[PDB]
């Protein structure tokens, strides 16, 4: 409808996959090569399905900051044919604040969904289902199940992905630059 639903849906067209593991389905977004992103509590083991065809995975890596807190984000290594655009210069270099967000899911239940969500708030430290979590990134939005490795986008920028919820908040992990130095 305007240039921040065009940034989200330029990132949905080339950048997404439909992952599932034994957790469920979940928007998974690739970053660079054969490397994704998707929420840590989708348990990737050593296959997994990817637009449902059998994907070797090849390394996996449930990121924790340097006091050894959950960051949310595990970086996967697909077994793919094929590379992903790369998309590292959208990512943010430091923790900050937004305006303007868009939430962008695609799954079988959520096909082609976009959601402006507003004001992003560096929230950071979060209980997450039980988990102690930091670098949390929150919007005044009803989210719900289904939403989880959806992208969090403002024009230019590649934020975070969703993880979560209380049903007034949703909760996304950051994506910063420095996860994804090669």
């Amino acid at each position: 409808m305007g240039p921040g639903f065009d940034f989200a849906q330029a990132i949905m067209k080339k950048n997404t996959v439909i992952a599932r593991t034994e957790k469920g389905e979940f928007t998974m977004l690739g970053v660079y090569d054969r490397v994704a992103v998707i929420p840590t509590h989708a348990s990737v083991g050593e296959i997994i399905y990817i637009n449902d065809v059998e994907t070797r995975v090849l390394d996996a890596c449930a990121l924790r900051d340097l006091t050894d807190t959950n960051l949310e984000i595990t970086i996967v290594k697909l077994d793919r044919n094929q590379k992903f655009r790369d998309i590292r210069h959208f990512l943010p270099r430091c923790e900050d604040d937004y305006n303007d967000a868009v939430l962008s899911v695609h799954t079988s239940k959520f096909p082609n969904m976009y959601i402006p969500v507003g004001q992003v708030t560096n929230y950071g430290f979060l209980n997450l289902g039980g988990t102690p979590t930091h670098r949390i990134l929150m919007y005044n939005f009803p989210t719900r199940a289904g939403q989880c490795g959806g992208v969090v986008t403002t024009t230019g920028k590649v934020i975070g992905i969703h993880v979560g919820g209380n049903g007034a908040q949703g909760f996304a992990a950051m994506l910063l630059h420095s996860y994804f130095t090669d």
